[PDB]
């Protein structure tokens, strides 16, 4: 008797303990999904090549506020002052700040509550799940207008593409060997093909593709490879930085905005991490419910008994 009635209490606070925490991540990812709502907004905006210095300084000021809110969100704590976001180092803030960054000092575990025998409901997810772990480009792939470009050269898109074959992984840079004429060479600077510029007409080679516009200079370049891991925190702080940048010439102007939708890329993927990291909040709900109904018939089972006895 003592070991069942033991394992009862231990579900009803087990559950009534995840409940709270599972209640708390809500708040605090709906809070930080408004606002990652307007960092996203400012990135599509940011990428409107006809707003002045000015108006870009105010959405950089925005993006700053941001971002710092972002942090705040991400070192939620759950009223015994445990930290949400930590995984299982639930005691020191997890979200540092170091050197203009921000470092993750949690764990990669997340916990399980056994609410019902056998049944096992997940506590929140370690901030480097949310925050942290994001793919950038399309998650597949990413690309870039190299940083010593001269002309005027805008990268508009990019992806896979099933027709020039399979894509093997690799990394491989279109240069500029006239106005309108490109060579695509491999990691060992080997020819892979080479083709004729036209604006916005995709360029497609490798089981990869790209479309280009504007007027590239002989020997700017664009390298396009497997996407890498970028925290959201740096990724808003390069987008800012690029919001700051001089614009005088064309070839500035195109630097930035290259910059600026990459940023923007790179966003999305984190917009779409957070939508991803929130749903997951609300998928084991009901088994909480059921946990929560099944005691009340312990409830109806120990009442009758006590008064048997």
């Amino acid at each position: 008797l003592d070991r069942a009635l033991a394992a009862i209490t231990r579900f009803g606070e087990n559950a009534n303990n995840v409940q709270n925490r599972l209640g708390l991540q809500e708040n605090a990812l709906a809070q930080a999904g408004d606002k990652m709502a307007r960092v996203t907004e400012l990135a599509v905006q940011s990428n409107n090549s006809s707003l002045s210095p000015d108006d870009r300084k105010a959405i950089a000021s925005e993006l700053t506020a941001l971002r710092d809110s972002m942090v705040s969100l991400a070192n939620s704590t759950d009223g015994t002052g445990r930290y949400l976001f930590a995984g299982t180092s639930d005691g020191n803030a997890p979200f540092i700040k170091s050197n203009g960054n921000v470092l993750y000092n949690g764990d990669q575990t997340q916990k399980q509550v056994e609410v019902a025998p056998d049944t096992f409901v997940s506590d929140t997810l370690p901030g480097s799940e949310i925050f942290m772990r994001i793919r950038t480009g399309d998650g597949s792939v990413d690309a870039h207008a190299n940083a010593t470009n001269t002309g005027t050269g805008l990268l508009l898109d990019f992806s896979r593409d099933a027709s020039s074959g399979s894509w093997n992984g690799g990394s491989y840079s279109v240069q500029f060997t006239a106005a309108d004429t490109y060579e695509v060479r491999d990691s060992t600077n080997a020819l892979v093909s080479t083709g004729t510029y036209k604006d916005g007409e995709d360029i497609n080679a490798a089981g990869v593709r790209m479309r280009i516009s504007g007027a590239p200079a002989v020997g700017d370049s664009f390298q396009i490879g497997a996407s890498g891991t970028k925290d959201v925190f740096s990724t808003i702080d390069d987008m800012v930085a690029a919001l700051n940048s001089d614009t005088q010439t064309p070839t500035q102007k195109a630097a930035m905005i290259n910059t600026l939708q990459s940023s923007m890329r790179d966003i999305a993927q984190a917009s779409s991490k957070m939508i991803d990291a929130r749903a997951s909040g609300g998928a084991q709900l009901s088994v909480i419910d059921n946990a929560n109904s099944l005691l009340e018939s312990n409830e109806v089972t120990l009442k009758t008994t006590l008064s048997s006895i």
